[PDB]
């Protein structure tokens, strides 16, 4: 079971989903050697749909098995274009071209309905009306709701990636008749790295029907190459099985998936299910993905500057040190004088100062024996860097006896045997995830991963912790540091003297 | 002269200023080996601020040459550190560690002035109000203001890169006796290739001084790698001596430059100049940039949605034409009924339909038979993708006899010999250049680039030409292409007929 669970999150982490040979039905991917447009490889679904196999076909290129009205960035122009053939049956294509990492042309012909197009004043006629109607909250609604107005989907959520990769939703419209699952936590197993990295190279996955049966390329290998073909930039690419069984037990028979990127980074995704299959045509899908990155852009940019303010709260307290405390004489008394300013650099309830021979609690602390105890532990375990936690207790297990004062510690030293150290309090957190994380998923034994079946509301209390220790209250914390370092630098430089 | 011209441009898009081997002079730079940090290679100017040369130091390690209080991502964490050694006489650095794209520790030691530091409540309290206290101008203008406020600088600009890579100043706070730069326009060789793609890597650039000597690194190679050290991501490198060159005749002694990247290219730089040489610490530079950035996400974010906004105006355009288009018979009779939306489409001031046999003008164009001669053209020269240009005249000479109302051409093929054409009206540009673009630089000659000497105001008039075609409008005009391709295949697919 522990060992179980143990390489079957190893086994996630590493699946070669894009690596797969096997391509959604609805649709027909070739990939085409040049120059001359050839058909290297063909997914076999091309018999059901259009006549001639990979006997009629493979080598006949690409010229005429299809009409329409090894090139370059001129792909992008091609994107889409209208692609039919007459086989007694006519059937229409809207196909796109990409090339992949290892550099060869793969096409994807999807069906095209679209002979007749579009609501009213297009894809975006509502949805900008909205944008411009002008917090946070306000742009988290308006993807979901607007992406869902143009779509038709029976739900459309924001879903987005904490600092551990698990994910919330943060923002939902859907039926009314349907489950919400709107502020709903999931497990980052469920989003395995594999999936969560094809999305900075695809910002779009779509699966208009769950339950159709994935068929293969053949030969699986490009003969050209020596290889497996990379189908990470993939249209028609099929979804890991898995995924596929996990969305069947949600109930959801067809999904897109558009992905969103902060400084390069997976921010989260604008994610659409559907119970019933579902044609969202390119034209559609990348309508959606306009939108939803015009708002998200806004999105970043307000959370950008909200960042930046309390930045500037923490520097503010900063300064009132770096004052207060070079004026007066021992650095040491101007920071225990001003309290509310120490405890706030971090965002934090109270501190110890640790130098030379004199040792000042302030504020929420624990009593001076536990903190000195605790001093001698952070001397024992040689901290040079600088050493937070969030619970204080897994790691120094008397902690425990403590934990309304200090479940979670801040350090920082100041050279050889001097500290500072923020203190935090135990703060309960709830965490509602959808379904029971103790069985995020299920492993059988030849290791074979199955997802979970239930996803309903499972309410965790997280105990014996406190409020997450952010970046920008850490940096300040060595703000002060560098501050201190500055004036035994500068004491240092007084005594010094030149030449004779 | 223009062989020279020619061969001179291309000299400055593969110049390697990042092989180059040598540092600022007020600074220390070493690249150590380890596991020990060893130094393998130092500038030779710390022979006149240690006092040890490369004889005492060299492979004497960082350990015990400098005091303070191969790793991997600790680097982060480093940066800054107090490093200081005392050799009879006490200097105090503030080192700045990073790895090369090569793989290798380079540490560069700044002389540490601030061990007294700050203006009142940090670098960040004045800029912050502005920037809460709220179009793009404000945002351009708070920048320049607010840096040069932090900064002390004589000069603060906002130098934004054109589609072509020149740039113009959109943005300036400046001393009041100082001629402005406001609005003038400057040539894309001024920041060559070489210098632009430096940015992408290194946010931040500042040369303290710019009559400052370079002292080489020694060895100039390194003796591991077996290569010069690759110094883009360098804080000391010496700018290539040409930027100096152009930096004395503009009259600057020392600069700053942070670089702003949207979407992963440089959309611009924040340009701070100053008369006479000046010390900009790490601290300080390190702030101009997370507000820099943080006003420039809100940029993006505007630019972002006032994009967005202009592909509404278009995509309204489309939808009435493509509504009005297959509902009506011939959906030439829809498009030519609807003059308006069809020429605001491409935000263009007149059109021609070219399908089958009838030729229909609309609104401003050449007379028929000149756009009967033009189509001609367009059918001599096999287009098959999507043409356009902004001024015709120089590719299609007969096109200087109505520049009046076709400067600009923009052409989409529907099939064999079927237009549809957009035409757009001679429009006169003045640019402001900082000097004469003629002699952006001169070479002398063994090929010597030298910079110009002359930045005074250099009006041009822009003839023969209209307004830029912007891709938004482009894509506009193809969507009705393909909006026109979908329904001659819906009148295809209903005159075809399943099996007996
Ligand atoms: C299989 C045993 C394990 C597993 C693997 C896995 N997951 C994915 C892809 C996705 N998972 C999500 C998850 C959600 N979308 C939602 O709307 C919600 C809540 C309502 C969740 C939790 C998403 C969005 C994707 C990809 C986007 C898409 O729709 O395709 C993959 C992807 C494989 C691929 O080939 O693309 C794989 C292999 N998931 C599990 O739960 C098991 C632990
Ligand atoms: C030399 C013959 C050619 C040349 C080469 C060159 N330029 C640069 C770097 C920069 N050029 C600019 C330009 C401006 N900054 C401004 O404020 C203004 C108007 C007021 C201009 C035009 C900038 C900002 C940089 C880099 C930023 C910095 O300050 O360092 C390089 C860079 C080399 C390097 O090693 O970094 C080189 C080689 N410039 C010419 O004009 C000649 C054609």
């Amino acid at each position: 079971t522990v060992q179980l669970s143990d390489q079957s999150l190893r086994q996630l982490e590493t699946l070669a989903i894009h690596t797969a040979h096997l391509i959604q039905p609805h649709g027909l991917v070739v990939v085409l050697q040049e120059p001359d447009l050839t058909i290297s490889q063909i997914s076999a679904n091309c018999t059901g749909i259009l006549g001639r196999s990979p006997e009629d076909l493979l080598g006949r290129t690409l010229g005429e098995v299809f009409d329409s009205f090894l090139t370059a960035g001129q792909i992008s122009s091609l994107n889409p274009s209208k692609l039919w053939a007459r086989v007694m049956d006519f059937v229409i294509f809207d196909g796109v071209f990409h090339r992949n990492s290892d550099g060869l042309l793969v096409c994807e012909l999807e069906p095209a309905y679209t002979s007749d197009n579009l609501p009213f004043l297009g894809f975006y006629h509502m949805a900008n009306a909205a944008l411009n109607r002008l917090n946070l909250r306000d742009f988290y609604d308006v993807i979901v709701e607007e992406v869902r107005r143009m779509t038709g989907f029976d739900r459309v959520m924001l879903y987005r990636f904490d600092e551990n990769n698990h994910g919330d939703v943060i923002a939902e419209d859907k039926r009314d008749d349907m489950e919400p699952y709107l502020g709903l936590h999931y497990p980052e197993s469920d989003i395995p790295q594999p999936a969560r990295r094809l999305f900075i190279h695809n910002p779009i996955r779509v699966i208009p029907d769950v339950y159709g049966v994935a068929v293969p390329l053949t030969p699986a290998v490009n003969p050209s190459t020596n290889r497996a073909v990379d189908l990470t930039e993939s249209i028609l690419r099929s979804a890991y099985h898995c995924h596929l069984t996990y969305l069947k037990n949600m109930g959801v028979g067809a999904s897109l998936t558009i992905s969103l990127i902060k400084d390069g980074h997976l921010w989260g995704l604008i994610a659409c299910h559907h119970q019933t299959p579902k044609v969202i045509p390119f034209e559609l899908r990348k309508a959606c993905e306009f939108f939803g990155r015009v708002v998200f852009s806004n999105i970043s940019a307000q959370e950008d500057t909200e960042t930046f303010d309390y930045r500037v709260q923490l520097a503010e307290h900063e300064a009132v040190l770096l004052d207060k405390m070079t004026t007066a004489a021992d650095f040491v008394e101007g920071l225990t004088n001003h309290p509310d300013r120490l405890l706030g650099l971090t965002g934090s309830q109270g501190a110890a100062i640790c130098f030379g021979e004199k040792l000042i609690l302030v504020g929420e602390t624990p009593d001076e024996k536990a903190v000195q105890y605790l001093l001698q532990w952070l001397e024992n375990r040689e901290v040079q860097d600088v050493f937070f936690t969030s619970s204080l207790s897994q790691i120094y297990p008397d902690a425990v006896n403590f934990k309304s004062v200090a479940s979670g510690l801040l350090a920082i030293p100041i050279a050889r045997h001097n500290f500072l150290l923020w203190f935090r309090p135990e703060v309960l957190q709830t965490v509602n995830w959808g379904g029971d994380p103790n069985h995020a998923y299920e492993a059988t034994q030849k290791i074979e991963l199955h997802p979970r079946q239930s996803f309903d509301l499972w309410k965790e209390i997280v105990r014996l912790q406190s409020l997450p220790w952010q970046s920008v209250e850490i940096q300040s914390a060595l703000a002060l540091k560098k501050a201190i370092v500055n004036l035994i630098l500068r004491q240092a430089e007084e005594h010094h003297h030149h030449h004779h």
